[PDB]
Formats: structure tokens, C-alpha cells, sequence
């Protein structure tokens, strides 16, 4: 059964057959659409029972992609995985399989607008890691390689898979590089309000907080199920960009800066039924992630009103669109600062344009591209980007990146 | 299965039980979400539909299972039996129309749902009669710029051969013409309809802002052209509160959004002609009607006049122009005392409406893909609001364009 999507701005129609290969559930039914739920339970322990069917499905996938489906290499590997499961209750991916699986988890990430780049992912195999110090070293190297002095390169570092769920590797940080947030007694917040809870855990674990507005948080790394340990990223590894505006000289005076490398570190990579609970991945920013969300979200730095004041806008009534007007300027300043400093960034027009090209190519060479419109459309100027008028089909393919509960809610403390 | 929606800006959690009363289907399955698909897809089935409607009607008036309810149920049951259809009482007609708007999950303006003015036009027999009812609707709803919400309901479908239809997609829309040098004058969204009207006997002035004639179909006959009296068409000249050169662009828009091509379903009955109107959200003109590439596409001209660097997208010249255009649209309407709401006020109103509906009704079906405005989405409160989308009845539905289905 085929399904079609129409771009209503160009009348281009595409035919999705890939959705038949879908296994996991969406959360929707015939009578309710959960398309705007941030985490369907579906999007968030496993025995030898249900494991070999998942392994077989992944290996069939993998050997098809190398055009060796049904070969002796394919059938022998199936048997080898079978015996390793029945005797060890898990199994180990070859290097080739791990690289393929990680690239395809990104290719499958239906909320990621940056997926045109999915095949150019540098995969770092950290499955020989055993300790938190070992994790810190792998992460430092990831940060150095990814940053590349501003010429950002996508990368992922994969720590050992889950076994009995009692020996998990976890990065307790939500991203490798994030700014601390401090709740003051007067109710205000210093730094990034998005990180107040994690900052407090860090301070509790012994971190001496500078209590500044842009303190890079320490790494809180959990190896093999042990209590997590604190490490400071060497500051020369943290590339940062002072935010200025090309016409507004007072903009520098807001004291703002941001870090160059977005490296998400709290998601779970699933490949052939194996669960990689620690797998930080990084690329480069779309400007709106910093300029719209990171600075202008009401629950974030919320510099909108200050920028509004310094522009001397009518802040009395909302219908003056002072918020809209200040948001654009803040996003101009983010792009201008990164480009001036030669730090890789992409604006939301370029990125959505690339994504449509990626999506059309995926429909032709792959039969489909799962896409989450609610997440693909940029958080400003939605309808003047090409993805707004693009119909999209959302479904869940494996390998996948999944959400998982924050470790501090599930961790059994050693003391 | 008593579902919960969370607002990630406020942490407010709402519990939705209203979805369990949902009947129609969304187009999604457990294996695929079609939440961004624009248009997903008689005798036997009529009495259950009527029962369901009358059950909810008599519940709303706190007389479920009373003398009146059971009597009306059999009365309708008898009429369907013989006549093969049935006729709504005035009271049920008004209830069904207010609740078809209440249930329109893509409508951000539903906090106003209970103040709808319903015009019963079920006695109309001709396109001329339809034109009379529509002029009265337009005059009432315009109200000299103090716009009022309104719906006019023409006779319900019978055999599909006697359909009442308004062929326009809105009562008031600007013409669009194909030009020699390839492009388009007027309004590109209306090029096919503008040529149908010409293909009917309309002498087009061939300007930018030519108000289209009405093309009215009664009882299934060929449609007829009618000119809306210009004194009934309120227009706003578009100028900018800071940029004096903006008036030089020669733009205007009409005050009354009156959508006329949808179908109103109440208790199984199908009202194929049911023009309804309210007032504009600024972005419906300034973002979509002016800046969409498939529309007026004046963005590049605005940013040019603003002397913005249009050589790279990363200057955000489009975004900068888009905001100025929408500031002007709001400034122009407000200066002329024509009702209009900005996207910040309307979305804030919609969160309050959602609050209300969960508290007094158990839920509110809401289509996030359509509720979030087409600009500045994440700084409006609906962006961070989880929503549940489901189809309740009475409802407004899509229907094919008549010129694809009418036997001439
Ligand atoms: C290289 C440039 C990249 C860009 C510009 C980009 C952009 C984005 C954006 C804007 C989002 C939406 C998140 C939000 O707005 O809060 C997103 C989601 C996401 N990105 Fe990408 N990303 C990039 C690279 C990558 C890489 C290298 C990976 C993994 C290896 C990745 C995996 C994801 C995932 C898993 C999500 C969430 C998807 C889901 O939950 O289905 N991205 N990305
Ligand atoms: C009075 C102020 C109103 C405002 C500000 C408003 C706003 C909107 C907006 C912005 C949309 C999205 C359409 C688009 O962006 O292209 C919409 C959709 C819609 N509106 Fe409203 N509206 C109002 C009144 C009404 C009334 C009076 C009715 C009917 C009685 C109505 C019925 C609908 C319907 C049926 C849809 C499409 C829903 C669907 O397809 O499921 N609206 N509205
Ligand atoms: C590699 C990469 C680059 C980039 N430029 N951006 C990225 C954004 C996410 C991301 C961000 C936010 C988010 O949502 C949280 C608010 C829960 C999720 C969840 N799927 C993923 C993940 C990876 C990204
Ligand atoms: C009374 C009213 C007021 C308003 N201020 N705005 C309105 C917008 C629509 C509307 C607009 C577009 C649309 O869909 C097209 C893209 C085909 C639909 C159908 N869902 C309804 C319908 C009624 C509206
Ligand atoms: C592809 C997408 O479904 C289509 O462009 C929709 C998206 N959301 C929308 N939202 C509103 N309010 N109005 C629209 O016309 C649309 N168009
Ligand atoms: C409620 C809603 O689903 C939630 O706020 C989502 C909406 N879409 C988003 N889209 C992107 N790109 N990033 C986000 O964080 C969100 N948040
Ligand atoms: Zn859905």
C-alpha cells in the first residue's frame, strides 16, 4: 500500500513505500493524533527472548545495504549472532555494523532537519571503555575532533551497550557543553534556566560553581553502573562565540556568548536490539536553536525584552510586534557572530531548503523519508521556509535514537 | 487512555476525556502519523447520526432523558422512516453550527465559538435568493468594521442532484490573472477561479484588487454571477506606522474573512452551502496572503525598499521584511477601526480557551500544525502546548470544488 505527500507550494507529489518497513509505533490511532506530544511513551531490561528477531532484522538490513543479502557472509553472521545470543544472552556488533547502525539512526531521526549530512558521520568506537576517567578522555577527543577550530565535523562516540541494565554507561549531561543555571533566593535565575536542575546535582556532587552567567558545566560521567564522577572539560577545548550585531553596537554590551558545538548526550542509540545508553553526538547549530530558543524562549535567557528596550520599540501592546522584531535581530546577531568568527552555522532558510532536497532524494533512492513536521518547521518565519508547505509522513524506523529517563531519577546510588 | 497534554512553558497538565466521544477518523494509524497531511479523506446510516446529535443536544440543555428528549427522538425517528431525511429545529440548527465551530480543531479563534450569529436560509430556492442572503450576511458581519461572527445556512443536500453551493472559496477574494511575461497579476491563489468567472461572462477590470463576483448555485442548476455591492466590501489601505514609503506600494485588503466552500455536518445532515465569517488574524494576510511564494510574493520588494542585503539568506532579510509587513497590516486595520487580532493575542486567547474547555467540557481537539501561527511560532504560547487532535461532530468538512463535479 503506497502513500503520497504533496508539496503545496510546488505541487510536487512523492510516493512513500518505506513506511511499510516500519516496526515501532507512533502513539497515534485512527481516532486520535498525538503528533504534537513531545514524548510519546513510544519514543522512550531486554532479554534474549525478543533479541534475535531484532538482530536478524538489523543484519538483513545491513547485508542488503552492502548487496550481500543471502550470501554466505550474511548467513554465517546470522548463525554467529544466534549462537552468541543463546550462550551470552547479548551479542557484539562488528565495527562495520556499528558505523552503519549509527549513521542510520541519524538517517531515521524524523525530527532532525539536518539529515542531508547523515552519511558523513565520524563514528568513534568507545566500547572498550571501562571507567568514568576513560569516558572523559573519549569525550575530550570527540570535542576536539568535532570542533576542528570552528570547521565543525559531525561525530558520535559510542560507549558500551547496556547488559542487565544495572551496569549502564550514561552521560548525565543533556549536552556535552552547556551553561550552568542558578536559582537565586529572590526567584530570579542566573545563567541558563534550562540547566538549573542539572547545575544543582553538579554542585551537590562537589562541583565548585563559579556562579557566573556563562559557566561551562562539568561532565558527570557514569561508567558500568557506578556513581557518576565530575570532570572539567579543558577550557581550550570549548570554542565559544561572543554575540554581537552587525549594525547595533550596543548588542555586544549585553555580554552574551554561546558555545560552538551542539553535542547531545542524553539519548539512547538502538541498533539490532542493542541499547547504547551513552552515545554523545554532535554536528553544528542551526541559528534559530540559539537565537530563537536559547535566548528568547520565555523559560530561557529571555533577552527579548532587553533587546526590545534598547531598540526603543513600542512594548505596550503586543500588536506592535516588538517581540517578533527583537527575535529577528537576535537571530541576525547569532548568525553574524558565528560567520565572522568562522564557526560553522546554518540559517533556517538554508537548512530547510537542504532538507527538502534531502527528502526528495530519500523518496527516490529509499522510498521514503520519515519526517516530523511539528519539529522540522523552524521556530520563526515558518511559512516562508519551504518545509512549511511540505506534507510529511512520520513513522519509526530502526536503528533509532530514543529518549530515556534522566539518570538521577533511576540510578541506584552506591554511596 | 484518559490522555494528558502538558504545556512545557508553564508545566500545566490537562486531562483529556473528551476524545473518547470522538467518532470520525484522523487518517493516522499506530504505524504512521499523517498529522501534516492537508486534506486526508444517505438512507441507512442516518438515524444513529441523528440520535447521537439529539443526545448531545438534550444533554447540553440539561434535559437528557426527559419527556422532550424521548419525544423528539421518536419524532425524528418517524420522519426519517418516511421522508428518508429530517429537518432540524431552529434551536438545534443554532446549536449544531456553534458546535461545528467549537469542534474545528484547526481554528485558533474558537474562544468566540458561542457568540455565532446563525442565519437560517433553509427557505432559499434560487441563486438570486442566495445573493440576497449573502449580501445581508456580509452587511451584518461587517458592521462598519466592528466585525461580528456569522454563518448563513442554505438548504441541506438531498439527492446530490439538488446541491446548494457557493463556488467561491471566500465571499470576498481578489482576482488573479495570467500575464504575457509569464507571471501573475492580482492574486495567484485565485487564477483558476478568476478564469472560471471570465469563462462565465464576467468582464474583469484586470487590476490587482478586483473583488471577484459571486458564483452561486441553487438546487443544482448552473451557477450565476452576482456583483457584491462595493459599499458592502470594507477594505483597508495598508500603510506602515514608521515607513512613509509603505503607502506607495499601493496595497489593501478586505476586512471580512468569510469562507464559503466547506460543508457543515449536523446530525447526519449535510449543508453544502454555509458561508461563515469572523475577523482576520493579522498573519493570515501579512504572512500568507502577501509573502507566500505561491501568492502576492512582495517580500523581495519590501526588503529592497528597506535597503537590506538580499544577497545571502543569512542576513534574514526575508524575516525582517515579513515582520514589517505584518506590523503594517495590524497598524492599518487598527487605525481604521476594523477588527483584527495579532498572533500573540489570538494564541494567548486560545490557551485560555483550551483551559476553559478542559475544565467545563473535558477536552478541546486541537491541530498543532495549524494552530501555531506561520511566523514567530516559538514565542507564542501555543508552540509549547501539547495538543490532541480528534474529529468530533457537528463539524465543518472539506468538499470538492463544484466545477469538478457539476453536470452542466
Ligand atoms: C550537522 C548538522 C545538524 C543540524 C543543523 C541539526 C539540526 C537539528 C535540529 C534543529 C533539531 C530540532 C531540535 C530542536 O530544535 O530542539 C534536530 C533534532 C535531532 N537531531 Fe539533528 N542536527 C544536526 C546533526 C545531527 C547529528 C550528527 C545527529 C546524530 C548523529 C543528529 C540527531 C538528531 C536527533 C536524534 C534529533 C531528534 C530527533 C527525534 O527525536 O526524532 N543531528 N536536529
Ligand atoms: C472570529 C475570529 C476567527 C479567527 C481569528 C479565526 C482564525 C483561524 C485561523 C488562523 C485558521 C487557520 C487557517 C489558515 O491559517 O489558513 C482558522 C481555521 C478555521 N476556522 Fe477559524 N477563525 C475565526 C472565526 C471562525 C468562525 C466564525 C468559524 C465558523 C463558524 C471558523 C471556522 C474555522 C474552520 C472550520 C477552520 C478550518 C478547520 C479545519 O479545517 O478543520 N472560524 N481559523
Ligand atoms: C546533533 C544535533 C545538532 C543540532 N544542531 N541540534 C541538535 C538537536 C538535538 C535535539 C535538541 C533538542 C531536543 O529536544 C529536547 C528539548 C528534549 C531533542 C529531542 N529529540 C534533540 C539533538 C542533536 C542535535
Ligand atoms: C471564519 C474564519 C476567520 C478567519 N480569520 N480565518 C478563517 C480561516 C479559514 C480557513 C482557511 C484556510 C483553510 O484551508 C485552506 C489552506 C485550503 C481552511 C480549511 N481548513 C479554513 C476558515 C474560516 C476562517
Ligand atoms: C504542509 C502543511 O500541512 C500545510 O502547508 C499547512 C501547514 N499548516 C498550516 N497552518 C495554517 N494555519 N494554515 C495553513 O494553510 C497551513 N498549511
Ligand atoms: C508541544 C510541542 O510539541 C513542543 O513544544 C515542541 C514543538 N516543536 C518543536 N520543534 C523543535 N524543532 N524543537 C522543539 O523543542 C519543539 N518543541
Ligand atoms: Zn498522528
Amino acid at each position: 500500500r503506497f502513500l503520497k505527500v504533496k508539496n503545496w507550494e510546488t505541487d510536487v507529489v512523492l510516493t512513500d513505500t518505506l513506511h511499510l518497513k516500519s516496526t515501532l509505533e507512533t502513539g497515534c490511532t485512527e481516532h486520535i493524533c498525538m503528533g504534537s506530544i513531545m514524548l510519546p511513551s513510544q519514543h522512550t531490561v531486554r532479554t534474549k527472548d525478543q533479541l534475535f528477531p531484532l538482530a536478524k532484522e538489523f543484519l538483513d538490513q545491513y547485508y542488503s545495504s552492502i548487496k550481500r543479502f543471502g550470501s554466505k557472509a550474511h548467513m554465517d553472521r546470522l548463525e554467529e549472532v544466534n549462537k552468541e545470543i543463546e550462550s551470552t544472552s547479548t551479542y557484539q556488533l562488528k565495527d562495520t555494523e556499528l558505523i552503519y547502525g549509527a549513521k542510520h539512526a541519524w538517517r531515521n531521526a524524523s525530527r532532525c532537519v539536518g539529515r542531508i549530512q547523515w552519511s558523513k558521520l565520524q563514528v568513534f568506537d568507545a566500547r572498550d571503555c571501562t571507567t568514568a576517567h576513560g569516558m572523559f578522555n573519549y569525550i575530550c577527543n570527540h570535542v576536539k575532533y568535532a570542533t576542528n577550530k570552528g570547521n565543525l565535523r559531525s561525530a558520535i562516540t559510542i560507549f558500551p551497550q547496556r547488559t542487565d541494565g544495572k551496569h549502564d554507561f550514561r552521560v548525565w549531561n543533556s549536552q556535552l557543553i552547556r551553561y550552568a543555571g542558578y536559582k537565586q533566593p529572590d526567584g530570579s535565575t542566573l545563567g541558563d534556566p534550562a540547566n538549573v536542575q542539572f547545575t544543582e546535582i553538579c554542585i551537590q556532587q562537589g562541583w565548585k560553581a563559579p556562579r557566573g552567567r556563562f559557566d561551562v558545566l562539568p561532565l558527570l560521567l557514569q561508567a558500568n553502573g557506578n556513581d557518576p564522577e565530575l570532570f572539567q572539560i579543558p577550557p581550550e577545548l570549548v570554542l565559544e562565540v561572543p554575540i554581537r550585531h552587525p549594525k547595533f553596537d550596543w548588542f555586544k554590551d549585553l555580554g552574551l556568548k554561546w558555545y560552538g558545538l551542539p553535542a547531545v548526550s542524553n539519548m539512547l542509540l538502538e541498533i539490532g536490539g542493542l541499547e547504547f545508553s551513552a552515545c554523545p553526538f554532535s554536528g553544528w547549530y542551526m541559528g534559530t536553536e540559539i537565537g530563537v530558543r536559547d535566548y528568547c524562549d520565555n523559560s530561557r535567557y529571555n533577552i527579548l525584552e532587553e533587546v526590545a528596550k534598547k531598540m526603543d520599540l513600542d512594548m505596550r501592546k503586543t500588536s506592535s510586534l516588538w517581540k517578533d522584531q527583537a527575535l529577528v535581530e537576535i537571530n541576525i546577531a547569532v548568525l553574524y557572530s558565528f560567520q565572522s568568527d568562522k564557526v560553522t552555522i546554518v540559517d533556517h532558510h538554508s537548512a530547510t531548503e537542504s532538507f527538502i532536497k534531502h527528502m526528495e532524494n530519500e523518496y527516490r533512492c529509499r522510498g521514503g523519508c520519515p519526517a516530523d513536521w511539528v519539529w522540522i518547521v523552524p521556530p520563526m518565519s515558518g511559512s516562508i521556509t519551504p518545509v512549511f508547505h511540505q506534507e510529511m509522513l512520520n513513522y519509526r524506523l530502526t536503528p533509532s535514537f530514543e529518549y530515556q529517563p534522566d539518570p538521577w531519577n533511576t540510578h541506584v546510588w552506591k554511596g
